């Protein structure tokens, strides 16, 4: 649309991000591939604040990005995750959510949702873009028959509305996680999840700055692809160009002339999984199309990198509490640390499956 959150504006990098990749690619054996691998320090990552103890490193990264515009010239902008709802990731095996419901967890959110929005009140000069909690409203069109789906969808409602409301308030761009292709892009589900989405907008107020949402989050499918994946039998929508093309419409119907970004980050590789569903450390994933503004599609705002390609989804350990079983599937690359921690032999094929090449 007429307002691009990206138009004219710098993108802050990752220093945790490229602390990781200059960390990886001096393990890289290989020279030229060394070097590739040390380049992806320069490509812009979203910063996932999945914990309260991440919220002062916001804060380091906002005034950071102040400064840096100041010395540069430009206006810089600070890509983020919010991702911390109470019983979060209600329909998975296992969550690393610090917050239950059963633990005063809405009020907790509030505070994790209050804090960010106390560092970003202190940086009126630097953009915010933020992904609004992965994992979560997708759940509530298609799981509520997983009982902790079902328990946790007036927490997850209550909670995304307080986090899209205040966030607003500050002034932050904001894209609602929504799945993906094979989640929420099978026809039948279109419209639930376009009722849903647009009475989330609709609680929020409306506000101009809910641009829209996010898609392929963490993800693998291509954007548009040569030919469909087989995992996408019986689907027509193969791919996310396909998916935000058939549900886009939906939005304005109602009032909501939304936009979309696509993480594309590790789509670089199709054709990798055995099932549509399997998303963990899928193996031979590499880079894809690198962030930009040039999507084409009037429905999106940008091709993004939201999950930071190299670490990990989640450990292969099953003694671990953390396990979800996903994880150890044939399609799975093993064997891989806890979420999170890097995942060097992952980020190594990554680099060099990248497509286009680095
Ligand atoms: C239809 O069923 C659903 O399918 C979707 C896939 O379409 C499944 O979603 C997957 O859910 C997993 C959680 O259950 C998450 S793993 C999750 O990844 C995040 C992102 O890495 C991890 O957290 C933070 O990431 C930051 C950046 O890497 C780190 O700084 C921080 O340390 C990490 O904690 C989190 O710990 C992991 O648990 C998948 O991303 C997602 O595809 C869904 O489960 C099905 O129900």
């Amino acid at each position: 649309s007429a307002n691009n959150p990206w138009t004219g504006f710098q993108i802050f990098l990752s220093p945790y991000y490229a602390n990781e990749v200059a960390a990886a690619a001096k393990q890289i054996t290989d020279p030229t591939l060394s070097s590739k691998a040390a380049s992806v320090a320069n490509i812009p990552t979203f910063t996932w604040l999945d914990s309260v103890a991440k919220i002062p490193d916001l804060g380091t990264y906002l005034a950071s990005a102040s400064a840096l515009g100041k010395s540069t010239g430009t206006k810089q902008l600070v890509q983020i995750v919010i991702y911390d709802l109470p019983d979060r990731d209600c329909a998975a095996k296992a969550s690393n959510g610090e917050f239950s419901i059963a633990n005063n967890g809405q009020a907790n959110y509030e505070n994790y949702i209050d804090q960010i929005v106390a560092q970003i009140q202190q940086f009126p000069d630097v953009r915010v873009v933020a992904v609004i909690e992965p994992d979560s409203l997708a759940n509530l069109v298609t799981n509520l028959n997983v009982q902790k789906c079902a328990n946790a969808k007036t927490t997850y409602l209550a909670s995304v509305n307080y986090a899209l409301t205040n966030l607003a308030k500050v002034g932050v761009y904001m894209y609602m996680d929504a799945g993906h292709a094979g989640w929420l892009g099978w026809p039948a589900n279109l419209s639930p999840a376009a009722q849903l989405f647009t009475q989330v907008w609709q609680n929020a107020g409306k506000s101009p700055f809910i641009k829209g949402l996010a898609t392929n989050v963490a993800n693998y499918n291509a954007l548009q692809a040569a030919s469909p994946d087989p995992i996408t039998q019986g689907n027509p929508n193969y791919d996310e160009i396909h998916y935000i093309n058939a549900l886009a419409p939906l939005l304005q119907q109602a009032g909501w002339d939304a936009t979309f970004i696509v993480d594309q980050g590790r789509s670089g590789v199709q054709n990798i999984r055995q099932q549509w569903g399997d998303w963990c450390n899928i193996k031979g994933a590499g880079f894809g199309t690198r962030p930009t503004t040039n999507t084409g599609s009037q429905f999106i705002d940008s091709i993004v990198w939201v999950k930071p390609g190299g670490e990990s989804d989640g450990t292969s350990n099953s003694s671990s509490p953390r396990y979800d079983s996903t994880c150890s599937l044939p399609d799975a690359a093993q064997p891989a640390p806890e979420a999170g921690t890097w995942f060097q032999a992952y980020f190594q094929t990554l680099v060099s499956a990248a497509n286009p090449p680095l």
